[PDB]
């Protein structure tokens, strides 16, 4: 149902961050996870005595959490943090799996850490180098219209999309490294079909 | 030094597996991590009084590449959806320089690691399937010295970096037999001590 696919997406957008050093606060966390997408919010455990060592970071989109998942299982001054999906995924797993399946019918990729000055056509040009693009569009603040550093690209061909992730992830663009990954949800996840 | 590059490789071959459910034993762990490479050994915490394990263990592979793939691929579920967490060992500090040094040298080669290679596939089979992404300089499966039977994994070297990149991008999780190859970029140079 629309409401269910909505609650799965919500859960799909969260990552458990564990083993947070004791001096580290929401700001270091935020700073360390933002390259995968603008942080929507963060829930840090709280104790008497400072946080219980863990938190929950929520992105605006599932793709961000997936990239963060895959890329942050590492060090906040060699091995401290562990990253993972939230524990109450069970009941939502069916729809999530259902979503991952629908996503495969599209050759859609997610791009993050897009420098503020790059525009849509810039994105289109760099990326259209792996294949004919059906669409490439950066997300933006409705109020302002300024793009929020990430977006989605749709290729005509699966190989094109595959080549792009393989080639452009961690690609140095400005003093920033793009974070690229395959979409984990279909374009508009809940119409009527 | 030869001895130092040796101790880094040793550390590079280990992954911390955490949040192990309380009934799970060394066998489930072994079974869940072997697709990335044959397990050399496993060290499971133990509580001498409770009379059970402390929830974590240390799995050692025969090679660093296995641990890297396992690292990247097992941060997931052993009954539920999310139980296990995977990571590198905590005493990497002193060895980080050499490890970084190793990762740097590895980039001068277009070498990939392939695991979960079915027992019947031979070297040339590997060569053929993979030579489809580029001219291969070498493709060779590891084997038991005693027996000579290949141990399910091996290394391939392409002439070109794009070839190697296309292969990992294309062949990882590639269904070959009732097995899915685990492919990844080498993390060490061919013979890290000469």
């Amino acid at each position: 149902s629309a409401a269910q696919r909505q609650g799965a997406l919500a859960i799909m957008s969260r990552v458990y961050v564990g083993s947070i050093y004791y001096e580290l606060g929401e700001d270091t966390i935020r700073q360390a996870f933002a390259p995968f997408g603008p942080i929507k919010s963060i829930d840090m455990s709280w104790d008497v005595t400072k946080h219980k060592g863990f938190a929950f970071v929520e992105y605006e989109v599932p793709e961000a959490a997936q990239l963060a998942l895959e890329q942050m299982n590492s060090v906040m001054l060699g091995r401290n943090i562990k990253v993972g999906r939230p524990s109450n995924i069970g009941q939502a797993q069916p729809i999530i799996d259902q979503l991952a399946e629908e996503a495969r019918a599209f050759n859609r990729i997610y791009v993050a850490s897009v420098h503020q000055d790059l525009s849509d056509d810039d994105i289109k040009s760099v990326f259209e180098a792996f294949g004919k693009i059906k669409s490439a569009t950066l997300a933006r603040d409705p109020t302002t219209g300024k793009h929020k550093g990430y977006g989605f690209i749709e290729y005509e061909k699966a190989q094109s999309s595959q080549d792009a992730v393989s080639s452009m992830n961690l690609f140095d663009l400005g003093g920033q490294y793009l974070r690229v990954g395959k979409a984990v949800t279909p374009p508009m996840p809940l119409l009527t079909p």
